[PDB]
């Protein structure tokens, strides 16, 4: 600590080390929006093509939430049961928990029901999938001259493209806006019965017909001897076009004509599905929706993949080209930038108040110095640390600057008067200085840290960004401790000119100097002051406790959140067309929509996305989903320019004045927050009741859910009202009479007004699938029923209409289960500033009017909050605690940490008073602003107090006298240290750009509070040491050794 | 068949009993078609029960059977989504729909047990159907709902018939 | 020697009969489509035998948990496992921690 | 596999099947008249072999009452194999394998003498719809980073140095059409990253030194004195390695290191 | 494991029809509370004593 | 790995029929052996030789 | 369980299952004349009942 001193080179050599060591450590470094913050959760699927929601719930769902049973670290089970008959199991679990094995055991718990799933889940597919929710990235591919269409496009996507332009590392899970082309064969009823023939015929000929086979070989083995030919016989093989399909045989006619596929059905090489149309702009397009891995870099990832992308240009046919819609990543970059211009405008206005205060160039240049390495060699230490160069870290050096210049600034000023004091040459000035302030520096490391320490133990997102934070300004704190005794003082007794005793510099200069002579004459005037209050103390206690009342009313009425909304450059729009829509109607909405968005905003919208059939509530005609991409904020000025205004205005426009609820808006900050004020209720069956039981269960909850003024009226759920069904009831009496059979009947009906996955095809080299469903007009409207005949044992052809009882009824689509029970989900909240747990209380207290059967539950992030939250203010007043006690400890008083932490409320008030100044929150970002307040706060007032009591105890000087003289040596230094750091935070404060609204978060908070903090506390502390210090032993009062 | 594979002490529970089951769904469908749907089971296990938790109604009214399925129907479905758990023996069974053959009565009307066998298959089932509307419809059509096929029983009654 | 050489996991599947062009554009290519986003990967390559036998080896960076590494692309395969014939699976496919010498042949 | 390298040729814009192949013939045929450099290189692929179709015409079977599902399969079983049950061998659990015979299933000719009993019990030949002919057919298809590719294994002649045998692979492909390229797999790939990593290793350590000998004394001066001694500890090193004739390997370059400790340390 | 299959089963409590009643035969719990608290009281006993041999 | 094969088939040779012997052509275990042993004997020796010169 | 052990006794070159059973018998009942070695040898598990071929 002291050693140090003396071996100047030595110190420049860690220095300079450090500092490159920490250049080195600042380029390959990774680069990302936020940390990976959310908990984990994986999924299993399973397509089962046309079966309804009553089947797939009780063929494969129900199975495989039964044979879920053995898996480790299992928080909670959602699963989804689609109408369209894909399966949606999600197990959400314990945050930290190895993601790759819970869904390692999981998917082994999956195939314990696999031979008890139906043979047509078993070969289209059962999927495992760890999973997000946010998609990275979307890369659109399109065809300017309109050349081909949304299927041709999605075709060679899925030939040379979905693979390629993926050769580079950094991708999850890929949602395909379209489908890869298979073999579509659309069967005619009339042309089918005419021959007397059925699906099932076609689906045993194309079967059968068309397959490779296993062959042999010439001279097999083992072959006899003399042998001397070894070949392999080449059998059946598979087909390639839409011409070897329609010439397969089905039967033939007596006379010789042959009936081949061609005649009783149409044949296009066709997509695989038709339930999605991913339309750009009125131009034909398919997309890519890259989801982003659980733990995966950013702009790596999409640097490298637009570099491979523009490298597979070379293979693009006729008009394709390519399109980057929605992207979170250029956002990153410059975010990143406008940081890294924060951290460089605050540098330098710092470096102007040094300069206007010390006033010559080479002491400005030693707390200057000091700043890189404290910063490149806290990425050093952040490169050690494994964790990345975010927004959060950045920020924390932000805010970092200030307790680094405070420290650097405290010491060279404590040289500066010191030179001033005595005339001794900058060693010995310094040594005075570090000695005077070895265990004081030591200590406010030692209580940051404990301010800083106990917010790094909470868990959550909070506890993620307080992690960045915590380890961000810590590291860069421990080290401009470490350069406090290692740095600062070698720089000290070096670089810095020395000054005889009682310098100055009082009217001296002409330019800059002037400034010191009214500044020297009001610290007069300030002391004068402070031994004015010292007088009197009494009158300033009162308003003590009338500013301490003040803050804590302050703080109770100030609204509560989680992080900030954040415009992006980059939003979306969903869309829900009512019960039973259809496609058509939907595709309505989204042209419309996409109308709206490139004609009455075209300054600010530059691109449109419009996917119809894909929402998030459910899959369906019903719900369409349109993209909105606006061009760089360079362009984007005003008010009404921001996404926020636009999709006010959006949802203006698509709300009072359509027939069904369209809403446009923009995507939370993370990828998935805590859902607000509010919650994600999970009403479960148990007693094992009906559909309609529970439904009508959530009719009664959902209505006393608006019978109340002080809650909410007419909330909703999120998920899809009951669709039509139409029951289709086969009389199996007046059917197996007539010799036709149930299975073929069954089957029938199926690939008719289902589809039939059979065999497999190459196409170009890829082996792709093939189809055999009805055609477009024989499967639309009910009496389409008849017109199908299946062909007895003999060869009469029996209607459908001859068994077939139809009639309407309703089921909803969307079949929600959880942990092996039915159940349905509501979403909702509280009035704008309800206590969540109150209306917890409320709601399940409306919820204590349910049978037997129907319970209520909370999942997804309400759930996490639910029996988890009120010890957080308890860990803080741990964090106030443990830095009473550490200060007790650097000092060696049970008393006198009391008057420094008095001083903690006058640094609240200000972030208070700041925030609803200009209207915020008390969010993670204030929170932290308030810590850190505290923290520099306690610092100033920490030393302050530190001279106090030495002077009182090493000098034998009195509590009045020393008091007065503490006050007069270290003010200037608070003023510096004070000064820089406002006018360090104030760039964050007021800006706009890339997330500028986390800027002011911090900001806001952090100035007020420091601003209240300083120009209080300097008023005062002299009487919170005095009082305090009336409380420990008569004798003595004022002290006297030599 | 009870296959119990001891491992060096230490050794992650986890990775060993996936990669173990990842060599076992290699022998699945080298495993008899009978067997495959009747249950395999791969468990991290101890080898005692920690603890046993026992139902049962004083007055008379119910026997094993009944207990044991609203056991097995309400409750053991959800011991084992709490972690730490290997595997369950219910003292009882879940119900079943349980059906015993008369041989005299199936010798009179000309029948096998595997003709009944094919009977409550290809009778009680679940079939896949379709939509009004059908993806993709053609132009101008305005109704999409939800064909609804055969339906699984319910009642011994449903069996019967 | 130390552990020196990379860490590999290696897929085989029995498809008798087919011939190359079928077993390698039917199960070779196809098993590592779903694997866009492998970590630790220093080189691929799989081949297609004439006797139906597939070879499919995926390679890591050395030092990379062979358990883990075989985790997280064996969960790349289980994705892209329907994409593979299922009328292969009916024979064993086996994926194989798996280096390409000998340790030791006992005769 | 071979010691020294495995010289990867990679395709990129898929380009054919033998077209590429017969760019590495030019290859392999340019880079054959140097036995003054390298030694015993060789192809890595099974060739083309001629493959024997024998279609089934559908309807000239439908016709006669066999069933395609029998006819396939009879064709299978008799000249491939089928595997349908297991039995139990004194005790253990084998395979059950039904096949054709010894004599039954060489020369192309046996094709006739299976017959298949039709739906009523007549046997067809094979001749009655068996079309037979012959092609081309590489049999080993593999693949490098998810394409077809192939390398070209190979050694030196004694006095192994495996730089100056990969470097002039790489020297006789100056009259290759690029769009056809060369890449690096196996020893030569780790090979690759070592040697190549000594700008970023002497970069970083030797200046690390320079202030690292710099802190404990106390001028700018005095690492370069000390800093000047390393290159007469590295000439012998080398007039070392070419008189006995090794090379730049890792093992060399952990000695060079060393040794380079000891006379930091000596100057010192 | 005991609070999580107890809660576990305590959820599925008030759903519990006439008469239908739980036993206990197969416990390892409440062995453990009373051993713990015999044990906090052995650390008590210690200190006390201590303090009276002091 | 040599030692456990060994004892895999040393308790594998009790059940060994007429003249039924085990070859071992591909061996890179010994190697092993040998190799550390001249390594350590180098070792040793430039430990001694140190002596010799001091 | 301190004193005591499992046997496991093993057919290696596949003998049968009343060989094993007959050598199980002759050493069950041979190493039940020590008692100043072992005690308690015994089989666990169900001895071979009458099974009925049809
Ligand atoms: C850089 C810009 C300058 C920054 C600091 C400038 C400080 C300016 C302070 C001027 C205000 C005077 O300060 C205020 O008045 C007098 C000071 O004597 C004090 O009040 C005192 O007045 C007289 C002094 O004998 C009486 O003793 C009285 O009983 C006592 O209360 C306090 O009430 C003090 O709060």
């Amino acid at each position: 600590p002291n050693f140090f001193i003396d071996r100047p080179i030595f110190a420049w050599v860690i220095a300079i080390i450090i500092m490159l060591a920490g250049g080195l450590a600042i380029l390959k470094l990774p680069v990302a929006q936020y940390p990976t913050i959310a908990p984990p959760a994986v999924t299993i699927s399973a397509s089962y093509p046309g079966a309804d929601a009553k089947t797939v719930q009780d063929t494969v769902t129900q199975v495989i939430e039964q044979n879920m049973n053995g898996i480790d670290n299992l928080m909670y089970m959602s699963s989804n049961s689609d109408s369209t008959g894909t399966v949606q199991i999600t197990l959400t679990f314990e945050s930290g928990t190895d993601a790759d094995i819970a869904q390692v055991q999981v998917q082994n718990k999956l195939q314990l029901a696999m031979p008890l799933l139906p043979q047509e889940v078993q070969q289209q597919g059962v999927s495992v999938e760890k999973s997000s929710s946010s998609f990275l990235m979307v890369v659109g591919v399109i065809n300017t001259d309109g050349t081909m269409t949304q299927e041709d496009i999605s075709d060679y996507v899925a030939a040379n493209m979905k693979d390629a332009i993926s050769r580079t590392s950094g991708v999850g899970d890929v949602q395909l806006f379209g489908s890869q082309y298979a073999m579509r064969i659309w069967m005619n009823p009339n042309e089918l019965n005419k021959f007397q023939l059925t699906p099932v015929d076609v689906i045993t000929a194309i079967k059968a017909q068309n397959a490779q086979v296993a062959a042999g070989q010439l001279g097999g083995t083992p072959p006899v001897k003399g042998q001397q030919l070894n070949a392999s016989i080449i059998a059946q093989t598979r087909l390639t076009s839409t011409e070897e399909f329609g010439k397969i045989l089905l039967k033939v006619n007596q006379d010789g004509s042959r009936v081949l596929l061609r005649d009783v059905a149409k044949i296009e090489l066709g997509g695989e599905n038709y339930d999605i149309i991913a339309e750009f702009n009125g131009q034909p397009a398919s997309g890519l929706g890259i989801k982003l891995a659980t733990g995966a870099n950013a702009l790596d990832t999409a640097a490298a993949i637009r570099a491979e992308l523009a490298k597979m240009e070379p293979f693009f046919p006729s008009g394709l080209k390519i399109v980057y819609p929605y992207d979170t990543t250029p956002f990153v970059k410059i975010s990143i930038h406008e940081v890294v211009k924060t951290l460089v405008e605050a540098i330098i206005l710092v470096f102007l108040v040094m300069y206007l205060f010390l006033q010559n160039f080479r002491a400005t240049l030693i707390p200057t110095i000091a700043v890189p390495v404290v910063l490149l060699g806290t990425f050093a230490v952040l490169a050690a640390f494994g964790f990345s160069i975010n927004t959060l870290t950045m920020f924390g050096m932000v805010l970092a600057i200030g307790l680094l210049v405070d420290d650097a600034i405290v010491v060279v000023e404590n040289v500066e008067r010191v030179m001033a004091e005595e005339g001794l040459p900058p060693k010995e000035a310094t040594r005075k200085s570090m000695g005077q302030i070895q265990g004081a520096l030591v200590g406010i490391a030692m209580v940051l840290s404990a301010v800083f320490v106990p917010m790094a133990f909470f868990g959550g997102s909070t506890g993620a960004i307080y992690r960045q934070f915590s380890i961000t300004i810590v590291s860069a704190m421990a080290l401009s401790v470490l350069v406090a005794l290692i740095l600062t003082p070698a720089l000290c007794a070096t670089m810095l000119k020395p000054i005889a005793k009682g310098d100055h510099g009082e009217g001296k200069k002409g330019f800059f100097g002037w400034f010191n002579r009214m500044f020297e004459k009001s610290t007069h005037h300030y002391t004068d002051s402070v031994g004015g209050i010292l007088r009197s103390t009494g009158r300033y206690l009162v308003l003590y406790l009338i500013i301490v009342v003040g803050m804590a009313y302050l703080f109770v009425r100030l609204p509560s959140s989680f992080l900030p909304d954040e415009d992006q450059g980059v939003f979306m729009t969903m869309v829900q067309l009512p019960a039973g829509a259809t496609q058509e109607r939907t595709q309505k909405v989204l042209n419309e929509v996409t109308h709206y968005y490139l004609t009455k905003e075209k300054n600010n919208v530059e691109s449109v996305f419009a996917v119809n059939g894909f929402g998030f509530a459910g899959k369906g005609q019903n719900t369409g989903i349109a993209f909105v991409s606006l061009k760089d904020w360079a362009d984007r000025p005003g008010e009404e320019n921001k996404v926020e205004a636009i999709t006010m205005r959006a949802t203006r426009a698509f709300s009072q004045i359509k027939d069904a609820m369209v809403f446009a808006f923009n995507l939370p900050a993370i990828v998935e927050l805590g859902t607000a004020t509010g919650f994600d209720f999970e009403l479960i069956d148990q007693a094992g009741l009906g559909h309609e039981k529970l439904t009508q269960a959530r009719n009664q909850l959902l209505a006393e859910a608006a019978k109340h003024p002080d809650m909410l009226t007419s909330v909703r759920p999120n998920g899809l009202e009951d669709t039509p069904q139409f029951k289709i009831d086969i009389d199996q009496e007046k059917a197996q009479a007539l010799g036709v059979s149930i299975n073929d009947i069954n089957t029938t009906l199926g690939a008719a007004w289902g589809g039939s996955y059979v065999n497999d095809f190459i196409d170009r080299g890829r082996v792709k699938k093939v189809y055999v469903m009805s055609e477009a007009k024989y499967r639309m409207l009910p009496d389409d029923i008849g017109d199908w005949y299946v062909r007895a044992a003999d060869g009469q052809m029996v209607p459908f209409s001859a068994f077939s009882s139809s009639r309407w009824e309703y089921g909803s689509p969307r079949l929600e289960r959880y942990n092996g029970l039915p159940s349905m989900e509501i979403l909702g909240q509280a009035a704008p500033g309800k206590s969540t747990g109150e209306a917890m209380e409320l709601m399940e207290q409306l919820a204590s009017k349910l049978p037997t059967g129907v319970g209520y539950d909370w999942t997804g992030m309400s759930y996490q909050e639910r029996l988890s939250g009120n010890q957080a203010p308890s860990l803080y007043a741990i964090s106030l605690i443990v830095v009473f006690l550490c200060l007790a400890a650097l000092y060696e008083s049970w008393s006198i940490p009391f008057s420094v932490m008095l001083v903690v409320p006058l640094g609240v008030i200000g972030a208070l008073l700041a925030a609803t100044f200009r209207g915020l929150t008390n969010d993670v970002y204030f929170q932290v602003g308030l810590l850190t307040t505290i923290g520099l706060s306690a610092k100033n007032a920490i030393l302050i107090v530190e001279f106090a009591k030495d002077l009182m105890d090493k000098e034998g000087k009195g509590l009045i006298e020393a008091t007065l003289d503490a006050v007069r040596m270290r003010l200037r230094p608070i003023l510096m240290t004070s000064l820089a750091f406002i006018l360090g935070v104030m760039p964050l404060v007021i800006s706009t750009g890339a997330g500028s609204g986390a800027q002011n978060a911090v900001g806001t908070g952090v100035m007020g509070g420091m601003v209240t903090a300083t120009v209080l506390a300097i008023f005062f502390v002299p009487v919170f040491f005095v009082v305090v210090r009336r409380r420990f032993s008569r004798k003595n009062e004022d002290i006297e050794h030599s």
